[PDB]
């Protein structure tokens, strides 16, 4: 049962979830690379791995995907997760240098992965091999435009770095551009273009209702997890939700701020649902009876579908998770899964 603070019944009734064919595979393939490349302890990836369900979200996300890809992106996502943990320990234990050699590694990392398969960092190693594995599916083109979105999410890391280290909370404007990019929006859309096979061309992939439905998805991800993180991130003194940024520059008290947030994300569904009906229309415009018509249009209707799939992924990976499990832990501050 989904807590009632937390329970969108749209989501529930009309959007219902999808796993992909190969999650069985993936849950063990992705636990043995997360051991295999040291990104967490041997007793950790035991005792908490698979209850993390990292695999178990990209695989409600990403149908069609072929399992190679699948699985590229799902070791990328278990490091992305780790990456958030590496950073905040950084943020706690006030170790600035080791972050911002992180930072600049990461930099370095996104334009030469091969390079750094080796790396005596075991997240940059990490991190390298997983982008190395997602720049062969695709032209280089893809490939440069995935390095100029997630430099930008490198900088947003760092200015969250700032912003906790000197105790800013950002403005409700200032945060919602950031969280864009600290949710990675434009690196999980990218990534839809892979998973159906198809780099879209800018004049497909820049359409007003691609584009729309493709940012509405994300918000949707990006304040759900607001909402549901919220408690952990107020125990381990995280400022940046979109919750924080209402309580503490406009006056709400928790449970109003936890209504706004829930608010917005009911609204962004509806938003989606009108905006999906025109982003499908497009699909079958595409199809013009031409070669390249259809598989543009097969691309676009898969990316759109699984624009849809993301609401129901996230939506349940925040109720099944044990990373959002705040009330289980001994000290509510440090989660079990953490390096610290
Ligand atoms: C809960 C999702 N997350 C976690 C850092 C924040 C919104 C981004 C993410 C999305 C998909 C894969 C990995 C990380
Ligand atoms: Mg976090
Ligand atoms: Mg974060
Ligand atoms: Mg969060």
């Amino acid at each position: 049962a989904v807590p009632p603070s937390l329970r969108l019944p749209v989501i529930e009734a009309a959007f219902p979830r999808q796993l992909h064919p190969y999650w069985p595979k993936l849950q063990e393939t992705t636990r043995t690379w997360l051991l295999e490349k040291r990104l967490m302890p041997a007793d950790k990836v035991e005792e908490y791995a698979d209850g993390l369900c990292y695999t178990d979200l990209m695989a409600g996300y990403y149908l069609g995907a072929p399992d190679e890809v699948l699985q590229a992106i799902a070791d990328y996502s278990a490091w992305f997760f780790v990456w958030d943990d590496r950073h905040d320990r950084d943020i706690v234990h006030g170790r600035a240098g080791a972050w911002r050699r992180l930072r600049g590694l990461l930099h370095t990392a996104l334009d030469s992965p091969g390079d750094h398969l080796h790396h005596e960092d075991t997240l940059v190693a990490g991190f390298a091999d997983s982008v190395r594995r997602l720049y062969a599916f695709l032209p280089a083109t893809w490939n440069a435009r995935f390095a100029r979105h997630f430099h930008t999410v490198i900088e947003a890391y760092d200015r969250e770095f700032h912003n906790r280290t000197r105790g800013i909370v950002p403005g409700v404007e200032e945060y919602l551009e950031l969280r864009r990019l600290t949710a990675a929006h434009w690196i999980w859309t990218d990534l839809l273009e892979p998973s159906s096979g198809c780099e879209l061309p800018d004049a497909v992939r820049k359409h007003p209702a691609y584009r729309r439905a493709a940012l509405l998805s994300q918000e949707f991800a990006a304040w759900y997890n607001d909402l549901c993180s919220l408690p952990k991130e107020i125990a381990g003194d995280e400022v940046h939700n979109l919750g924080i940024s209402l309580i503490t520059h406009h006056s709400l008290t928790l449970e109003e701020a936890i209504g706004e947030v829930r608010r917005r994300v009911e609204e962004c569904i509806t938003e989606f649902l009108a905006v999906e009906r025109d982003a499908l229309r497009f699909a079958d415009e595409l199809a013009d009876g031409t070669v390249r018509g259809k598989e543009l249009s097969g691309a676009v209707r898969a990316n759109v579908g699984n624009m849809r799939n993301w609401f129901s992924s996230v939506y349940w990976f925040h109720h099944e998770s044990g990373r959002y499990m705040v009330d289980s832990w001994d000290d509510r501050s440090t989660p079990p899964y953490v390096n610290n």
